[PDB]
């Protein structure tokens, strides 16, 4: 077990995962306890406005996110060469708190490593308090044998499309690929453009201490 506070910190699992504390939206103390399989957020102080950026997003992920780059990845990815991407996660909920849970997918039209990204694709798992994602909400789409409420938008550095579940997913195993078709088809990326990275964790707005990433898998099939 291993606690991670400081803002940036990071480390290991599975000797496959970059985990990453990640507290870039607040200066109020967070710290995660990571575990061989996933971590827990063990202290998440303060809060922020719901109508703006979340206090962080604790996360553990495939590929590289400024730089640090998750072991043995095969991301970057050109789009167009993935055969599968299946990815799973399985989260632990709290009662209390205002959060998400959520995928963040990031493309560009590099190979990215490092740096802003130029389009981020977050699938809400869940919800708790009046939470909402960036932008606004443009209909309904089936991916991936599920429905999710699609919005789309800017956060003023990078374009933005989310999918929100209609209730809490505890748990799901599935392909990737089919949301980076998704982002194409709304013109927010082109075959031709990178897979970068392919994060889940989550986005706490008030408490979320308790909250936990059970487990996680990431793989990209050229």
């Amino acid at each position: 077990n291993q606690q991670i506070c400081d803002r940036y910190g990071t480390t290991t699992i599975q000797d496959r995962y970059v985990v990453q504390n990640n507290r870039w939206g607040t200066s109020a103390t967070q710290c995660i306890n990571v575990t061989g399989n996933g971590f827990e957020i063990t202290q998440a102080d303060g809060s922020v406005p719901t109508n703006g950026a979340p206090k962080s997003y604790p996360s553990v992920y495939d590929g590289c996110h400024y730089g640090n780059c998750a072991p043995r990845t095969t991301l970057p990815m050109r789009i167009s060469s993935i055969g599968s991407a299946p990815s799973s996660v399985s989260y632990r909920y709290t009662g209390n708190g205002v959060y998400n849970a959520a995928y963040d997918i990031w493309l560009d039209p590099t190979p990215r490593t490092n740096g802003v990204n130029r389009t981020e694709i977050m699938i809400w798992f869940n919800r708790v308090g009046p939470v909402q994602p960036i932008g606004s909400p443009v209909g309904t789409a089936h991916v991936g044998g599920r429905s999710w409420e699609v919005w789309t938008g800017s956060n003023g550095s990078n374009d933005v499309i989310s999918f929100l579940a209609p209730s809490a997913i505890s748990s799901w195993s599935f392909d990737v690929k089919d949301f980076v078709d998704q982002a194409v088809s709304h013109g927010l990326a082109t075959p031709d453009w990178y897979l970068t990275s392919i994060q889940a964790g989550f986005e706490p707005w008030e408490g979320g201490t308790g909250l936990a990433v059970n487990s996680f898998s990431s793989a990209v099939n050229a």
